[PDB]
């Protein structure tokens, strides 16, 4: 009923999910000249030392690397956030070509891909309750450009053959998400939404300024995945990004000058 095709893509989602035309939809274009430095912002705290990855799943629209979120093992705090947000999963959005694939844009520039580390606010007890709140989620977004390989991505790339098609999963223990982060934690932040149905307006977005580099070969492996299930006609999992939405009555803040 939804996907990224002509007949079921972003331009159709509002029929089932009218919140698609809402007041705080994501992604957005980040106009770097209009974002404003906010001295109120507290420092960003990424505490991933005790992370427990569990599994990788092809869900038909991306692949998710899932974590144990039943304790404070991998948490995000600080920045614009009040309280503690637990890592539940990360995934990527990517293109068919190196010139598109990101959801956020920077001065209209599209990156080859975008990494989303998804966290939920522990005050709400579980993910499902968190997505019903305006401050339920915090998503750390990281752009990917093609150039040098990212060593810490390789273990992800190499399991993708085992989850080619929708509904396939594989064990994926002992993966360290710190190996996917750039050097700087400088960021932009704004209030937004999920970028997939049901498009809930529950996300504090924290988008890092510094991209990571991945190799051609690494992105090419993303592009070998399938949206379809096994035994269905093959449709490459590419261009699984929603385009930028209207900013409306929001101001993007920067953590840096
Ligand atoms: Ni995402």
């Amino acid at each position: 009923h939804w996907g990224y095709g002509k007949h079921n893509g972003p331009e159709h989602w509002h029929k089932d999910f009218p919140i698609a035309k809402g007041e705080r939809q994501s992604p957005v274009d980040i106009d770097t000249h209009t974002a404003k430095y906010d001295p109120s912002l507290k420092p960003l705290s990424v505490s991933y030392d005790q992370a427990t990855s569990l599994r990788i799943l092809n869900n038909g629209h991306a692949f998710n690397v899932e974590f144990d979120d039943s304790q404070d093992k991998a948490v995000l705090k600080g920045g614009p956030l009040d309280g503690t947000y637990r890592l539940i999963q990360f995934h990527f959005h990517w293109g068919s070509l190196d010139g598109q694939g990101s959801e956020h844009t920077v001065d209209k520039k599209k990156y080859a891909a975008e990494l989303h580390l998804v966290h939920w606010n522990t005050k709400y007890g579980d993910f499902g309750k968190a997505v019903q709140q305006p401050d339920g989620l915090a998503v750390l977004g990281i752009f990917l450009k093609v150039g040098s390989a990212k060593p810490g991505l390789q273990k992800v790339v190499d399991v993708l053959d085992s989850i080619k098609t929708k509904g396939k999963s594989a064990d994926f223990t002992n993966f360290d998400p710190r190996g996917l982060l750039p050097e700087s934690l400088d960021y932009w932040t704004y209030p937004g939404s999920l970028t997939t149905p049901p498009l809930l307006e529950c996300v504090t977005w924290i988008v890092l300024k510094e991209p990571i580099s991945v190799s051609s070969e690494q992105v090419l492996k993303f592009r070998k995945l399938n949206f379809n299930g096994e035994g269905e006609p093959e449709e490459l999992m590419v261009d699984n990004w929603r385009p930028a939405q209207p900013l409306k009555n929001r101001q993007i803040k920067a953590s840096f000058k």
